[PDB]
């Protein structure tokens, strides 16, 4: 019982997902077919559970081939605490099974958050995409609490949570959405618009990682950093440089990778969650969150904010509304700062933005009465011309790349504080 | 530039048949026309018999070249020894010519069987698939002297008897059936539906013969061997592993062979015979043999029990229909150990089989009895629980591990008998 | 690192230099054609492909000209814009000359640095001779108020068209979005390409084969041959004339039936540039063949519009003074246009007292024609001899003055440069 | 001046005809435009024009490249003497100007054929295809005096001389028959069938050219005319083995060419007429004639043999049509092996197969002569069965491949010279 299987994984193919272009060959061959499919109103369903696993394990196959493994454990221990809670949904209805039954499937990323703070070493069960996985997984459960789910075959489960394209790290869906975009196929002439979607996205995402990402990443990142660890102390201009550069990077990089997932997603017939909208020209933070990673900022909202508001509402522990708002929004962006790996700078950086929104309600409302003073006393209202939007886009925009500058961990390598 | 034709052969290129994972691409794309004219009612006859011969020689190349020679020389054979009976067949019927040319079809065959045991390593004529294309060539002179064979062409012949997808050892098919069936393509449903199975075929392939028989083959067949050798003896619990080992990784290797070959026979539009429909599960042998191997099993069951019981009915050699049977199970299987190959495990192998196959007619005549008996004295018949059932299959599924223990070979290392 | 080395790093791909750029060109505007056929645009995809192919011939050895281009067209977003928000309201008859200045100015300044130190100014790139005419043109036709409303889009996109750019023909906004909007059906998009294929086939001929064999195999020699033997005149003088007036239509004329071919490829008849000029019988009929597109773009917006307003200001006595003024004035201009040198100022100079010299000629031919009808003597015969002559005496001019062009008097003589 | 042009034309970038399998993806993307007008009932005049000459330049800029300067005038020339007589035809038709037309048209042919005979050195007028368009220019020519043709405008010339396909060797065409296949476009079923066609050309020639062609002339051939002129003498057995060889090497080498040249006449809309149909069988040298070269020998069946009939009836200088009929076969012969060149070989060819025609038109006369006197005499009429159709093939073969033997010039190496 020789234990050579690792060994024996990496050997496969390693064509990395979105990574050469030639790559959208392949797929766009392998994506022939089903589109095909699509015109005739008729769905393959062996077919592209063949290209989802192929392609899959393509992107599995790199020098941690070993996370196969672990994915192959990951899906069986979801199919194990998702459907036993079906079980459960069927006969009675607890709010501490439930609760039970979410810790239980979010627990493979708890171990792989945690792990590397008390080992420091990467977990045995993590793999390419598990973080942006048991929000599908997680997210059928809650489904099930609130009763809008009630039947799924393994079928649609399995075809739900390891969707080929948004699987590396993609946008983050729904089942009920997913599943009912999935069942009725679109006619011919939303396929058509469909198709030409996809080739501007994949076109646009050429543009995006290939040539300004790589500018932003690969030429001027790595001369920045170093320049401002040269010259050194708490900060400096190579600080601001190295800010902005990371934060149009990041942006770059990571709307390349969505619009290439949303290409592949149309080429398969379902429209995935956008990404970003225009995330720099937002004039507020609230306004910001809904431009920046719409899905996942989209998915804490529904599942993590709005929850936890209508807990807090439902034994009245704050009096007033505002004092309740405000604690979801602090509880909600520690968790997404946890979400990223439970470090110093993601803490730092979930509760830098949960302080910003606060503070964007608290301005909010005090706009709100500064504006009823005025009027009261028959002054005009605040302005809104050009200069207030640019005052505000400006604000936001320091705001955002400070946030992205927290978040990018050269913080660390500035000033190398442990905690 | 050639020195010897043999070295030339060598020099070709060589693919073996359903290897690495890639030849799927290969026949992929080489299948990719075809089976889009099968959609329409139009086959292409030139390209189909350039694609055949293309992967039967890149399948039959390698360090054993000059096989491809060994091929040659059989085909004219073949076309020398059924057309001259197609000749006889419009004259008379006469039994001694039909044993000639049954007897001048397999020689090659009863050659290449028959050459090693006696002094030899290997007869000139031997190829691969010499074993599985005899079927084919002996299935069309007996097809002639029971008359439902009368016209056929050379396109035809060596269009049914050279099938690229069942060439080097697969499903055995018969002629009539074979001809009737690529002579209508079927429908667009059918077609789409057999492109579905085709994928569902390659993915369990894949299942079987690169994951499953790797890890039964590879992984665990080679220790335990290694330690039923070194423990010595009669027999042991590492010979135990190495025959539940063995046995497994003949079933999976063998299945995944099939199903590929089913999977690109359907790509090509034609429905070759399943090999096996869930062994292992049979409650008695007689119901084993019509799951291990079906496309084997039934040629001989068709084409020598049936007519040897026919031949012996005809002389009433023996007294009573049961004796008969017997006679038939024992000699049709140890025909089959002679087709694997003249050695002592393989004979062992067929006479085990016929043994177990009159055991169990014997047994289900006992307890047709013994039910009568019951029946006739007012108690209740003999049970037919689950636990039957259960203890049943247990029983088949041990006789037959030890059957393919037997047939392994693995005995003659044990304990050199007969050597 | 990141610097203008990184600039001349990237792959450079001379507009038109080999056959294979053809093929590059052919691949990439296939899809587009293909969604014409539809009636169906395809904006981005437009968009990129123009920038690649911009960039491409713009990444040369001196690859630098890039930041000079991201400046010149900010520089025109901005004075563009600005007179747009400006004429919605009123003219002022001086801010539209003042936008019309600033416009230009990367182009004077392009044309004035060499002369002033020793070298042409930072912010000179390929094209923006032929760009500066597009820019201008949209503040003219602001000025008459033919144009009121348009998009950043539609500008960037007159203004930036990959397949003229470089020297291509000079286009107009009005036409050019007329155009754009409005997709020609099936059959004229296939004519289109037919007429395109032709167009490429034609200007491989022009100036890879024609071109080559006058500018390779007889001019250098030929000015060898002139340089050698010296003096004012000499037969080499000749040769060089004759072979660089041919070498400058067989490469000029290969180039724009390139451009034009690469334009009807993207749906876009774009203005022709040569209709065979040498067959010219006057001068003023030279003019009508040879660089059509700048002379027709010359004549509409810098010598109809002077003479407009020598009229409007009844400066001169009478209409054929004011012409022949306006025809001097307007060729010393497209002289300046070309660079601010001796013998572009004399090529101009020479052009306008031609053109003079053949109206002056056409009026006496006409008194005098008049005159020999009323004694009743049959005005001179017109068949083949005379047609002949005025062909002769204007393509012997017309290669004089291509002479004085190229600059070789220059090497020839020594005159004060 | 200075002269380079040539070097120039070294230069150019070079592609052999139907060289490579990659050649056939541009041919194939080039003639796509071509072949969808086709199917709407168009034809793109300019760009069959474009894309003739691009691939006519590739053919002819390799390591002789001044051809292409020779090319310019070959078509300078013809144009001259094409039109000079298409002028001359209307007003009057002496004979001996349709004469001095016909030989100042094939006068560049027999400058490059004389030439090398005196100088010893290729002669300038050479270029890659002149042998197969001086065909083409002079029966323009043939058919003007007829008065089959009339006025034809000069894109029709030079689109007919000059055709892609068919311009290095390819098959010789007719003016009349090659411009009415050019304006009536097929229809849409034809179109398919044409598709169908050109598609199994393209892959038997690469079979014949690719595969069978170079294990008959790359493998073989060398070794065994080694082995020929090794053991040297007037006749051996490896001469024999060579003779073989060689024949069956041309055979396959000029079908696959000629197959590939169909394939892409048929993408162009226009069927060529064949080269080949199955030469082996012919069991005589009329049938020969009739199945090996079809496009040749039907041009000099029509244009040279039977006007030299006609003209010897027409002055009755022999008694007798066998006479004529002898004569003329001698003749054409003659002026087929001057064409091929003005060698020994060349000519020994040229008459030896003339001697073959004239010899068996004599044995059918005295076939026929016997068979009557048998018939009178009431005996039984001399058979014809399986073994006299063998004993012609196997006369006709031995004959046709010792042809081939002389032609191949090997005689010359072996028999006189010295090596
Ligand atoms: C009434 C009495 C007089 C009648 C005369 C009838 C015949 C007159 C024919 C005169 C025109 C012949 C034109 C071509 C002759 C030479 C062609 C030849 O030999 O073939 C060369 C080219 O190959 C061909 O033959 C190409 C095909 C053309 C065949 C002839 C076409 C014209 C036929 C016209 C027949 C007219 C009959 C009368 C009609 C009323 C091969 O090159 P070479 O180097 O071997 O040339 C020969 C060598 O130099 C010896 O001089
Ligand atoms: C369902 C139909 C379609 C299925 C997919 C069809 C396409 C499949 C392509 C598989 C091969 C991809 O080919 C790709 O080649 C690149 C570049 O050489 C190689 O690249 C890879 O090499 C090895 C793994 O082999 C890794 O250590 C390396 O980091 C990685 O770059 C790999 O060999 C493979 O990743
Ligand atoms: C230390 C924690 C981080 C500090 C974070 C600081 C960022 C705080 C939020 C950004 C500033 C918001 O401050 C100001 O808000 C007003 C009031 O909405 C915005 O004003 C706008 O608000 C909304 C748009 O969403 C409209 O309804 C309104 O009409 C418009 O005026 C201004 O564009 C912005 O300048
Ligand atoms: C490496 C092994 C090489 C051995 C194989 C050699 C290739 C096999 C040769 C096939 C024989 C070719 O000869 C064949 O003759 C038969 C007899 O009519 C005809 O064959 C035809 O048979 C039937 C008749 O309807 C058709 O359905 C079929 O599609 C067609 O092939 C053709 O004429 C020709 O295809
Ligand atoms: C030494 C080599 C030989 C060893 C193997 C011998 C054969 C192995 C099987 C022996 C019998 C086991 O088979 C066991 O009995 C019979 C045989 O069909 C089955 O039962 C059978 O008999 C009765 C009716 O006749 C019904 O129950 C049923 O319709 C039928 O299948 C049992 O459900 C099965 O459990
Ligand atoms: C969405 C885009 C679709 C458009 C299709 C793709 C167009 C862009 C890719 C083409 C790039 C060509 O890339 C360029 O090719 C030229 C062609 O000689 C070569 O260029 C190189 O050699 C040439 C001449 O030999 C020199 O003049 C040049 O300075 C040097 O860079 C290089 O290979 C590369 O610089
Ligand atoms: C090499 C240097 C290149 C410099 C940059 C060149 C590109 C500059 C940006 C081009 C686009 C600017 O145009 C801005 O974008 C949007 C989104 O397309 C345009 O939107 C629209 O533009 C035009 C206007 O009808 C439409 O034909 C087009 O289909 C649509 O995109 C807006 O009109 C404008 O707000
Ligand atoms: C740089 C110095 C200037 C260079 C030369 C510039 C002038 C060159 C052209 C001068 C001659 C004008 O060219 C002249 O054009 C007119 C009108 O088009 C033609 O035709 C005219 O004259 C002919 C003479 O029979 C008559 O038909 C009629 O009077 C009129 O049609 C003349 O045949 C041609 O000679
Ligand atoms: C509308 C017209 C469409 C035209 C379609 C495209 C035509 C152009 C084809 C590509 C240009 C020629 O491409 C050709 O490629 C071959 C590939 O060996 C190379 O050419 C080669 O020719 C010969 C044999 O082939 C070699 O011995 C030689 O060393 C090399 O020059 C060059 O790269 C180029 O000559
Ligand atoms: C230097 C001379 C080179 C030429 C060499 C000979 C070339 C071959 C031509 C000779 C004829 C061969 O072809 C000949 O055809 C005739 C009539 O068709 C047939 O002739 C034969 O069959 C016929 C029946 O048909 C019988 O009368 C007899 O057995 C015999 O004459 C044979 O098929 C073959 O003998």
């Amino acid at each position: 019982f020789q234990g050579s299987m690792i060994d024996f994984l990496k050997q496969l193919p390693h064509l990395e997902p979105y990574g050469n272009p030639f790559y959208f060959i392949y797929l766009g061959i392998a994506l022939l077919p089903i589109f095909i499919g699509l015109f005739f109103k008729k769905r393959f369903a062996i077919y592209e559970c063949l290209v989802s696993i192929t392609f899959i394990v393509l992107a599995l196959t790199g020098t941690h081939a070993s996370q196969i493994l672990a994915l192959l454990f990951y899906i069986v221990w979801q199919i194990i605490w998702v459907y036993s809670y079906k079980r459960y949904r069927s006969q009675r209805d607890n709010k501490w099974v439930f609760y039970l039954h979410s810790f239980l499937v979010v627990l493979p990323l708890i171990l792989v958050k945690v792990e590397p703070t008390i080992n420091g070493t990467q977990s045995l069960l993590n793999f390419l995409g598990i973080s942006y996985l048991t929000f599908r997984a997680v997210g059928m459960i809650i489904e099930m609490r609130d009763g809008v789910l009630k039947e799924f075959t393994l079928g649609e489960f399995l075809r739900f949570m390891l969707f080929m394209p948004t699987f590396t790290s993609g946008p983050i869906d729904r089942f009920k959405r997913f599943n009912e975009d999935y069942q009725s196929i679109p006619n011919r002439d939303e396929l058509l618009n469909m198709l030409e979607q996809a080739v501007k996205y994949i076109m646009l995402g050429f543009l995006y990682k290939f040539v300004l990402a790589q500018i932003f990443g690969s030429m001027l990142l790595p001369p920045l950093k170093a320049q401002a660890l040269s010259q050194g102390g708490i900060f400096n201009l190579p600080t601001l440089g190295v800010m902005y550069v990371y934060g149009f990077d990041l942006f770059f990089d990571f709307a390349g990778y969505s619009m290439f997932a949303l290409a592949v997603s149309n080429l398969m017939g379902i429209k995935s969650p956008i990404n970003f909208d225009k995330p720099f020209i937002s004039r507020d933070m609230k306004e910001f969150w809904n431009r920046w990673h719409m899905s996942l900022s989209f998915w804490f909202r529904d599942f993590v904010f709005m929850r936890l508001v209508i807990v807090l509402m439902r034994n009245k522990v704050f009096k007033n509304r505002n004092t309740t708002s405000n604690v979801a929004y602090i509880i909600n962006m520690m968790v997404m700062g946890f979400w990223h790996g439970i470090t110093w700078y993601y803490i730092a950086y979930g509760i830098f933005h949960g302080i910003g929104l606060v503070i964007n309600d608290a301005w909010l409302r005090k706009k709100k009465t500064i504006n009823k003073d005025r009027k009261k006393a028959g002054l005009k209202p605040l302005p809104e011309n050009k200069w207030t939007k640019a005052l505000g886009i400006f604000i936001t925009f320091n705001t955002v790349m400070l946030s992205f500058l927290i978040f990018s961990g050269f913080l660390n390598d500035l000033w190398f504080t442990k905690k």
